[PDB]
């Protein structure tokens, strides 16, 4: 109990996997962090969504900025992604945020500072670094859901205004940066692609300092010098003063495509009925046609603008102020050279965008008597507090998703994924994480689309058979028909509009999510079965290395190479070559081999032509490659490439020396492993106090003759700052004190200090591992591996013994480990 509410304090997570996993994340961060540092736990930002809409909140109070070296055509497609990005997490290193705080360590984890204001509202200098002043630093706004308060969540002497966001945050809650060149703004770069479209030019800095709209691969946008998040660590910057940053030097409305969306009905927009001279400006539906899109174009001097049709370039958003029947109503016409072709701009106090002529700004441009029904003429008619006047200025956004592997899922069924069955078919059906169940989405920067190919027929790609069915099909070439508008909806959910006719978006027919329906190319109405859930998926979900495969239910036990015929079972670790696995990635099957380390030769398979056996076979066959997919409660499950509807598990609940067999997926936790990851870097350094989890303030201590170890109040004594010297070879450690090395006196037993160890004696070595069940680590022996440290008999009085004993996973068995000084 006791973790955050909901997801909302890592929903900005750049590392998607990890938005549905706050209560394991909780958890990982929390061991780390003993009680006295953060008396009521991590304090999370409130507010960062609204409660009306659900959408991000755009206020001062909730504004972030952060500090990077990193350039927009990097930043503002990647957004911030943190420097430890592996779905196998670790709360030694990759969680450890006051290591973080108090290191900048590699983590999961990416900060920010507020911006701050003084009583009257008016900006005044953040959080900066001291680098700042010299070469090119960026200066990043933020509004991103979640986060979590340092300042509220900690004691220790700072950045009293540092919000980090574990996970990272995609670049759509990045609005702008500043980009600095030794200490001047040069330029205000502004990101089309950021949550809400219609904020953006509210986005303010000087005078005399040019906003640009970002694209990928921008001229201008990757300027830069010769860790990532260097510059936004706490010693490497300060408040410098409360002096007032130089702002609101405009609001106006940068140049750019448009689309003005009426306030009634933001499903109408101001179109453009016809290419030729004095055809009406209509208001319809909004389907992306490119004349229901505009240009505006500032004038200075005017302090008003001009409105340029994107279908047809010559023809401006008009009032023909000099025609006969005092006409009021709008039309397309070319550059007269008059003022009735010119508006000014006005943003009421509710966010909104009033339009009034120039020639005569008494006149206002409106819907003709509020009638939003298709095809009803744009008028100019004089003021009113009615809601047609009212319009929104949305910049228009192609790029919404990043280049890469997804899995298109309808919002009916978020299971339900776009399978394509066969080379040319394509239909919905349960998700089982399949390659033909996933598609690779590739943006065409001139078509401002997407071409969705699939990943098991690359010659394919989703198209439209315009010719005949009008149904979904895949197909080779290159043809319009394959090329897809997709566009991110106030729910996260994206129509897939397909760009030859942009009538036709992605259709789940008849909205049935029944496993196998088809799915239309149909005419846009936005309903619950055309809106698709994009969600990033990759493969490659581990790095490769030597692993360990601990079951969920018992973490002592893992998968070991039998000597049993050539049987793979759940066993006691050992840490023995046999136990160990060699995991390797393969480009072309997307998924791994499982080769034992003991001997190579042999693979963790699935007897697949057979029984449900799983063993070490020889050679290589598709049933030996696996696919692990990441649980909420950090566990992997492993499908089988040959049929990925089968994972390897123990049948039931697992004891020592029960074979692993295939089964039908199912969730459950026989289902499900730890990976110990043994190459790898998330070890432990330097100097800690080991408290027990039973009470986190009686710790492991020398006693006086350095002859035994004994748990006692922690009372800051050299004799409980405990040195951890991990042993690549032995994936152990030595935690000693000067020349006295905790060891091993064998079961029941009372743990000595020796000095004089020699540098193999296992009885020196310990093995850390970390309980997911339990929350706790386990310190356990490496000469024995049946024995783990225990405080005698669960007393806790100062200078009850540390034994070593049978593993019952109890709380006088568990340990935290928190840094201290030698």
């Amino acid at each position: 109990p006791n973790s955050p509410k909901d997801n909302t304090w890592i929903q900005a997570a750049s590392l998607t996997w990890l938005m549905d996993m706050s209560s394991l994340l909780y958890q990982l961060i929390s061991t780390r962090i003993p009680s006295f540092a953060s008396p009521n736990g991590l304090h999370m930002r409130e507010q960062t969504i609204d409660s009306n809409t659900g959408q991000i909140q755009i206020d001062n109070e909730h504004r972030l900025l952060r500090w990077d070296r990193r350039p927009p055509n990097d930043i503002f497609l990647n957004g911030f992604i943190p420097r430890v990005t592996n779905q196998n997490l670790s709360p030694v290193e990759d969680t450890h945020l006051l290591n973080y705080l108090r290191t900048n360590s590699p983590s999961i984890f990416v900060s920010t500072t507020r911006a701050r204001y003084n009583n009257l509202g008016l900006e005044i200098t953040p959080w900066t670094p001291h680098s700042a002043n010299n070469n090119i630093i960026y200066r990043y706004e933020i509004f991103a859901p979640g986060g979590i308060d340092i300042n509220a969540s900690f004691s220790r002497n700072p950045n009293e205004d540092e919000i980090t966001f574990p996970g990272g945050i995609r670049p759509e809650f990045i609005r702008s940066t500043y980009e600095y060149h030794n200490g001047e703004i040069v330029r205000i770069w502004i990101n089309p692609n950021f949550i809400n479209p219609s904020t953006l030019n509210d986005v303010s800095g000087p005078s005399n300092i040019s906003k640009v709209f970002w694209h990928e691969n921008h001229s201008e946008g990757n300027n830069m010098d010769s860790n990532q998040d260097f510059d936004m660590f706490a010693p490497n910057g300060e408040i410098p003063n409360n002096n007032l940053l130089n702002n609101n030097s405009l609001n106006v409305i940068q140049n750019s495509e448009y689309q003005i969306k009426n306030k009634k009905d933001r499903n109408i927009v101001v179109t453009l009925d016809s290419d030729y001279g004095g055809s009406p400006v209509e208001s319809y539906k909004n389907f992306g046609f490119e004349n229901q899109k505009w240009n505006i174009k500032y004038d200075s001097k005017k302090n008003a603008y001009k409105i340029y049709n994107r279908e047809t370039p010559t023809l401006l958003l008009s009032w023909n102020s000099n025609s006969s029947n005092g006409e009021q109503v709008i039309r397309g016409y070319t550059e007269s050279g008059s003022n009735n072709q010119y508006w000014t701009i006005e943003k009421n106090v509710n966010g909104f965008y009033k339009f009034r002529n120039l020639s005569d700004p008494s006149k206002i441009l409106d819907l003709k008597d509020g009638n939003t029904l298709n095809k009803t003429p744009l008028v100019v008619s004089s003021e009113n507090s009615s809601s047609s006047q009212e319009w929104l200025i949305e910049k228009t956004n192609y790029q919404t998703v990043k280049d890469g592997t997804y899995q298109v899922s309808s919002k009916l069924n978020e299971n339900k994924v776009i399978e394509q069955i066969s080379t040319n078919k394509v239909h919905i059906f349960s998700n089982s994480d399949k390659e033909n169940q996933v598609w690779n989405l590739i943006y065409n920067p001139i078509l401002k689309a997407y071409k969705i190919k699939s990943l098991k027929y690359p010659n394919y790609s989703l198209a439209w058979d315009s010719n005949n069915t009008r149904t979904i099909v895949a197909a080779t070439g290159d043809y319009n028909d394959q090329y897809w508008l997709i566009e991110r909806n106030e729910d996260n959910t994206y129509i897939i509009r397909n760009y030859e006719n942009r009538k036709i978006v992605l259709d789940l027919s008849n909205g049935s999510t029944t496993d196998g329906n088809g799915l239309l190319g149909f005419e846009f109405h936005g309903g619950i079965n055309q809106r698709w859930i994009i969600k990033p998926f990759s493969f490659n979900s581990i790095q490769d290395g030597i692993y360990q495969f601990m079951t969920v239910i018992n973490q002592d036990l893992i998968a070991d190479l039998t000597t049993n015929n050539y049987t793979i079972a759940t066993k006691t670790n050992n840490y023995s070559s046999n136990q160990k696995w060699t995991v390797t990635y393969n480009d072309k099957k997307r998924a791994y081999k499982i080769r034992n380390l003991q001997h190579a030769h042999l693979s963790l398979a699935w007897d697949s032509n057979h029984s449900d056996k799983i063993f070490g076979a020889t050679g290589d066959y598709d049933d030996q490659y696996w696919i692990p997919i990441l649980q909420t409660d950090g566990s992997f499950i492993f499908r089988n490439y040959k049929n990925p509807n089968k994972i390897f598990g123990t049948n039931g609940q697992p004891i020592n020396d029960i074979p692993l067999k295939a089964q039908d997926v199912t969730g459950q936790n026989n289902q499900k492993w730890y990976l110990r990851h043994l190459n790898s870097s998330n070890n432990f350094t330097g100097y800690f106090n080991i408290s027990s989890k039973k009470n986190f303030n009686k710790i492991i201590t020398m006693n006086s003759n350095k002859t035994q170890a004994v748990i006692f109040d922690n009372i800051g004594i050299n004799n409980q700052s405990w040195k951890l010297k991990y042993n690549d070879n032995k994936n152990a450690y030595q935690i000693h004190i000067l020349d006295n090395f905790l060891y091993f006196q064998g079961g029941h037993n009372i743990v000595a200090t020796m000095r004089n160890v020699t540098n193999d004696d296992l009885r020196s070595y310990w093995y850390v591992e970390y309980n997911f069940n339990k929350d706790g680590f386990i310190i356990r022996n490496a000469f024995d591996t049946s024995y783990v440290l225990d405080v005698f008999q669960g007393n806790f009085a100062n200078n009850t013994p540390i034994i070593t004993y049978q593993n019952y996973l109890n709380d006088n068995q568990l340990w935290n480990f928190i840094p201290s000084l030698g």
